[PDB]
């Protein structure tokens, strides 16, 4: 440890002295941080912080998303072995990404959870790192948006991939519900519906609150490039937060989720869209609702890890293009 | 509005109740459990058969798997419909066709009698399988009420028209050969969709194979189905193995290269002008299902069929 | 006038069994009548689908449905070794579930207390299916109202659930600490069986740890339980994680070195002289179950509890 | 000695071959695949039936599951026997009894004829199920050969003696009522082990219930079995649901409170005194199995039965 | 016409037998189990290797999983072909290549010798893996027979051409770098289909990545393949991880955004103009499979390869 | 006290932190992830090998599965011990032994060097497998430090003493005996239920023997056999019946319960325990983590034995 010209074969997440660079791993072993990034709470010189919020108390059907962050970390091992495709660079050579670990909260006092998540995000945002957050159920995005609006102003543009709009009316602000937190976000003025977009939608709301909806059928009909171009058109250059609910994907591709809805996107379609979002002013992102107890050979977590990897690459390109 | 267990508490056959999605009585889409058919528009029932299967068994548990997989569909108005179908359409869950499996020759007449009983009420039947053999006695009873020959709209990897001249045989792969021979269905005005297995003699039934559907798309498939059946009385039978094993792992005879659930639902949703007299959704085998995704796709098909009947009940189509 | 299929929704009487295909039919607990009418009822089975108090894996919210599905074989034959059909003499119904607004978690405790209050007003016994173990605390509140306090608790669990907690908290590991402080249970006349986790302060409750049960045997364990509770009113709470993970993999907090189902059932079946006022069977998490074996073991415990009540109603004990 | 695929390569019915455990032709314990019965001591075959089941289906795939689960048993001499039984005992894998499931009344006579054919060779049959109904037509053929009544040694959570006066029903829970009423088995000289379900009329068959076995132990159970059957021609039928669901989750009718595989194997291994004329191992349902543990326990039972016959042949 | 267990009963290498789909000897598509190669057109064999894997192990059980998954394909004429290929094409199941895993340096020559032996008969090889490393020693033997350099048609999420200058290494991700360096395959006349991982140096092999296939479709892809290989002797190697993890979860290195089985089969079925000299289907890992869907997709690919050979024999 | 991710945040190697059981960094029993061995009593490390397996592969993922399965054990004082071992015993998670799998002849010396390096610190090794072959190079390193011959306490359905450069998880204890690493007369195998023509004079308490005579009789026989000799304990999870340990490469019916196995291990406080491993967990075959959970319990109890021995010294 620390010896001159020490080669780092294995366990880079706990051994690498710098936030930059990859190191050799056996894919089936080694410390399982997200894409093997350094485990640390030190935020100096960091561009992106990956962290987990292991919540499933706000779920309406199956529970299990509390284990989502660990599942996505475990599923990210192969993505660490090679330069991401089609990017063809190692993003960690010039993008400083760490794994913070998780947002602790006291589940047994559930009204403390929302402020715990706001404070977690507030703390990270004081560093000027971007947040890439692994869920956990979709409720987490509401306090994340609160903290993001503090830093980046309001209203924000939301880019929301989901089978569900999560904007069903809820007359109780204090409720812990993964299906009504974007109703609250709109009512709080956190997000601008006319400059926001929901992609892969295939469930019904009497009032989508004026948010642009590109439903699953629309995506299938028009294709990924058309979808990507419509997203760019809607958000323009506004500060945008991207929230990816893995149940956007068809249950064939994402069986490991609490509220599966037939007729969704393939991972190919979703990734083609995410990979093309380089023109967007992406301020923060999350990937939510992975429930490993319902996963099958980790395929859901693997797809979630790919989304997260492509989000990192988008940030690498933004940093490298401004250099 | 009632909170919890609407299937056993609502005094009316109409309307939805508030449920926790992970609890409450598990009838199909939470509809009232009852054997009283008076004023009912659609009867959901199960026929828990797998004795006719040629590969894996397990379809005998299909009806309970489809009921359990229907809980999310009861929470919201179906998409893209945007109505609660149960405000205007009276749908009940009858429970199941009982039969003595240990006397398997008694099974065909038990299914015919189950259907004859329900059809006496003028309700439509939406039947959950069970293996595909069940559709043959169901068609016998439907031909009694609606006349013959019927148009068959058949989603499946398999034609189920392989030759079989033994009448009393119990085979999920030959009952539509028997159906054509009995004059129950008109091959020229029938259509098989998603086919990807070989028969030397498809009996003149129109076939839109899986490769055809992939090449031409859902709208083209839908329009070809409409062209073939026209205004004729039609029975729709959906074998979940129509879908690729990726979308429907939970089935007895999986065949690679099938439809997505997005394709299949796009087709079914567009069939509202068809004179659908009855329907079934078969071959769900929960022992081979993975996180219920097969049963979920089956429940979506069943839900869309109810929405087609709601539009017709309401005078829209 | 024996009915064939779907007895739970068809029998006019609360007494008696019907013929079912084991793989079909309405899935109430042991096929008992689904009803909210408590008149003349001896035991009410209900679910409380909670998992918000869990400390490791979630999933117990689906426990009640899993235990119901797992009870189908128990309905087919007279329970063994009893050799009677308990439902000829004991009126048992399935009430469905306690509804609650999960998104307002502070409302859950009073919802469960009210559910139990309502049922206990009928003088039926409650046999409650969990759900995480927190449900037992509000169940005890309601039971102590009816039957007096302090009650004797017979608690099967790998966990004492008596770890100190100073605060309205929702925790399946601290509710028996609250129960003791509230004066709901008498520690000296209470017993915890299968314990294999550490507490600095077991609150004077008698502990028969898993190793003690293995060393002394089921008969010794039963007799020690009986000695501890004597003739006092007792509530029996069975956390399925009492059983070793080999027998009960489907649970949120599995701990190695537990009881077999043979051991647990030998104990429960022998508790016929105890004044059991109520009971529950908790912590079944079907997402972690394997070929339903956990839910099957839970259903067997519940069945035996019913048989104990039948024997008491019948004057045999 | 041959390397790989001994089941399709060995010219002799005797002897073992070197296999990679994770490859090679999957006959039962790698035995020769053949229909030639000349000079054979034991014929292993499958009857892939699950049409007679009352709860979960799946036992139709039992024989293939058991064969796949037997790979490790072929690698070493069985324990505690410590001999390779195939050096002295000629055992083949016949494959399966074919039947037309779509004509279900043809199944019973197909199984009788399957057994009658093999029994003409004087080999013993070790049959892999398949649901328990298969034991009834197997007993019909065995009674033809060995005389009636036979002694039945029956390991099961279920007595399978519930009344059923329709002879041609296909029911895995009533076929031993038919066997008793037909005079195929002598109830007074038969025994049921691991029982933990209720019948109002056990037909006078001796029952050693699961609780009894737990209380008294394998040695006591074994000795009671011997006392009941004495030297009478005995058929052993092992329903894997005798084992607790923890040990045998892969079965159609799981009942809590069962035997461990340690208990069952200790009993079976001790049966060298029994005049064992034929046996089966039934109700493995691989769709419900978990990491093959049920099929593994079933393959162990079958292996031990082969070892019992090796010992009897030597004595 | 025989009823049941045709793999061990048919005296001729041609023709099909009646099987219960859920029973019967489990050779690949029920073909005769034999090591006799006289008059044989195609030999199916397994190479149960996973020592060369970089992530999950489990491919060692691939050959048995693909054989089990092939039962339905044997019941009907393959679609859309509409003929029984086994009436005109003599296909056998050889069993597996045995190797001493405990001496891993012996594995490569064992596989070369397995292939050399089979190829002396002029039968084509259709080989079931096993991890992708197997294709390297297979290409060595194929180059001995058919000359060097061969055209490679490679379906995979991975190029397997990452640099590796240690000769004796056992690595499923570097063996095609070795194949190119050894002059076994011609990069300019080879093609990799479904690629979605990065290499700084694809060695000039033509790449049609997963995104390209999704954009342009099966017909455009198959036509580009034909254009690249022309009439050169071509070896087809199909890594099941070419398919998206939704269709092929049972594999050691799953990568999102892959092909459907509909796309892959449409391409493979269209390759009748290619001078196909041998083929393999690799990386099925049944411990990670879900209701056999991966092994089923793999069996479908193998079936279609057999139908291509039947057509080429007829031409 | 820290709330969450103690494995990467605690400045001291002693003490526990508050964790949500379903979250936080997944080191073994949440111990500090570090390669600094100064002042360390026990080093937990993984050796993710399955190249030596004879049936199912999958043990390469064993160490990660055992780590993940150890989360509940970190929440409470271990039972029946009733102390937090980490207040007095310094335990770290080193991570894993790296090796180049694609050059398999390099693996044995890599494992030896791994152990040699850790043993230079005087910490004890508790190693998570990985297939059983790992114990052979571990024993080589341990015999270098502690002298030849060692006592072996071996829990397994398999004797691994079948007669035999080879990489084989079933022959490495034949080599160990022939190399003079272990003394068979002062060694013991527990749970055995597979056949060898020559058990090499090692004392065997087979599965049936344990079932017949019980855990107390077994543990007393063990203590008797090994006396005060330096002893290495190797626990193959397939010692347990497949009902308790389905997640393993070579499952054999008729095995021990976790209750039996833990009763035996917990009672081994008189043994001069110099090193230990827990091997053959294959998570691809595990069912609701039960195999990995039993393996984590065995490892926890080994830590508790060392805590007691440090206190008794
Ligand atoms: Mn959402
Ligand atoms: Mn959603
Ligand atoms: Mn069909
Ligand atoms: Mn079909
Ligand atoms: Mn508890
Ligand atoms: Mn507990
Ligand atoms: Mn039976
Ligand atoms: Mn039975
Ligand atoms: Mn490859
Ligand atoms: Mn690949
Ligand atoms: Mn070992
Ligand atoms: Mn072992």
């Amino acid at each position: 440890p620390g010896s001159m010209n020490e080669t780092l074969y294995g366990d880079g997440a706990i051994r690498r002295p710098s936030v930059y660079g990859s190191s050799i791993e056996n894919t089936y072993a080694g410390v399982l941080s997200f894409m093997r990034r350094n485990y640390t709470r030190d935020l100096d010189g960091v561009d992106v912080v990956v962290s987990g919020v292991p919540l499933d108390l706000a779920t309406t059907f199956r529970s299990g998303a509390r284990l989502g962050p660990s599942a996505v970390r475990a599923a990210s091992v192969q993505l660490a072995e090679l330069n991401p495709y089609p990017w063809g660079f190692d993003p960690f050579d010039d993008l400083a990404v760490i794994d913070y670990g998780d947002c602790w909260f006291d589940a047994h006092h559930p009204l403390s959870i929302k402020p715990a998540i706001v404070e977690h995000a507030r703390t990270i945002l004081q560093s000027d790192a971007r947040m890439l957050t692994l869920g956990g159920d979709h409720y987490i995005t509401y306090p994340l948006l609160i903290a993001h609006a503090q830093k980046y102003g309001k209203p924000l543009s939301l880019i929301h991939f989901d089978a569900h709009c999560d904007t069903w009316a809820d007359d109780a602000p204090d409720s812990l519900n993964h299906g009504t937190m974007f109703y609250k976000a709109v009512k709080d003025g956190l997000i601008d519906p006319k400059a926001s977009v929901q992609v892969g939608i295939r469930t019904w709301n009497d009032d989508y609150l004026g948010i642009n909806v590109l439903d699953a059928a629309w995506v299938h009909e028009h294709g990924a490039r058309a979808t990507l171009e419509r997203i760019e058109s809607i958000v323009g250059g506004r500060p945008a937060y991207l929230t990816f609910d893995i149940d956007c994907l068809d249950p064939a591709f994402a069986p490991g989720t609490g509220t599966p809805v037939a007729g969704g996107l393939s991972s190919a379609q979703a990734l083609a869209i995410v990979r093309g979002l380089g023109g967007v002013n992406l301020i923060g992102a999350d990937v939510v609702e992975v429930a490993p107890a319902y996963d099958q050979s980790e395929i859901t977590a693997i797809a979630a890890a790919h989304v997260a990897c492509d989000l990192l690459c988008l940030w690498r390109q933004r940093k490298a293009g401004a250099r």
